């Protein structure tokens, strides 16, 4: 799956950048992760609070806290009103996530974290994802 593989490429990226400060390791790609920087540090911004509420709840210290989180994420998110917005929100809880992973550790595990967030977003989404003209709509959508 191309959506699957192009989206795990932009949330990877994303939060190793967001965990480190760099960082260290199809033109829609690129310009999907100038604006997800853009508007992925606006969210962790604007809703710190809401973000250190849910970080401190979940608790999230290892692996096996990621994939226990994972089971749950799938379910809840599949439920509601889907937009961008929705889908940033979680890519940014990703990205928070990953800084405190760094925070208490040396770097990892943010890469089982992303395929986590990436396996949320295109398990519930690829329909609506697909409608919208996936990473492309994304980029559009915030011009
Ligand atoms: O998004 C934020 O970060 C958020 C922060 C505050 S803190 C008061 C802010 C305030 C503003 C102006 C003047 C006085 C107080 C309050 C609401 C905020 N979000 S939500 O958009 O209203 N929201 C989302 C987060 N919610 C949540 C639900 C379950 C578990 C943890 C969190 C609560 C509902
Ligand atoms: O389903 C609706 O219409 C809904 C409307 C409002 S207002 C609030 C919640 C609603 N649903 S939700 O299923 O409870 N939901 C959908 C919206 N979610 C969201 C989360 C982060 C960023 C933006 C949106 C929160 C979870
Ligand atoms: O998009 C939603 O559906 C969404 C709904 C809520 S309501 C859960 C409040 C809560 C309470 C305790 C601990 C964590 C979260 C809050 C945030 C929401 N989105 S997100 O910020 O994009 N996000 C991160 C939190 N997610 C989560 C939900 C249940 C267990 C573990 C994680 C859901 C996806």
């Amino acid at each position: 799956d191309e959506l699957y593989r192009q989206s795990l490429e932009i949330i990877s990226r994303y939060l190793r950048e967001q965990a480190t400060g760099a960082k260290d390791t199809g033109a829609t790609s690129r310009k999907a992760l100038e604006t997800l920087r853009r508007v992925g540090d606006g969210v962790q911004r604007n809703h710190e609070t809401a973000f250190q509420g849910m970080l401190r709840k979940l608790d999230i210290k290892n692996e096996d806290d990621v994939k226990s989180l994972s089971r749950v994420m799938i379910h809840v998110f599949s439920d509601g009103v889907t937009n961008w917005g929705r889908i940033v929100t979680l890519i940014s809880f990703g990205a928070f996530v990953a800084k405190h992973l760094k925070t208490i550790n040396q770097e990892s595990c943010i890469e089982p974290l992303a395929e986590s967030i990436t396996d949320v977003l295109v398990r519930t989404k690829r329909d609506w994802l697909v409608k919208q003209r996936g990473w492309d709509g994304f980029v559009e959508f915030f011009h």
